[PDB]
């Protein structure tokens, strides 16, 4: 895996666990640092180079941003990201 498809991959989970806790209302989950600690763990765990990560929390940002206004109607994102992200969410404890 190209480090390029690395930090995006990092990124949309960052952005779909803070749409999660903002927009869905999933108040059982942590702050952006702590769901941002948990995508460079993520990342450490399958042996990437975290050293080359430097645009991750704003990119993180720009996409949350970017599903706000996407034209998936809020409930159907929720319920898709509340179906999905278990696995990340998981993680997320660990942290």
């Amino acid at each position: 895996v190209p480090a390029n498809e690395q930090i995006s991959q990092l990124a949309s989970l960052v952005a779909a666990s803070k749409y999660l806790r903002v927009q869905c209302e999933r108040s059982d989950l942590p702050d952006d640092g702590t769901i941002l600690k948990t995508a460079v763990n993520v990342a450490v765990q399958k042996g990437w180079d975290t050293g080359r990560y430097q645009s991750l929390p704003q990119l993180s940002e720009n996409l949350y941003q970017g599903l706000l206004k996407d034209g998936t109607p809020k409930a159907t994102q929720c319920s898709s990201f509340n179906r999905t992200m278990t696995p990340f969410l998981d993680a997320m404890r660990t942290v």
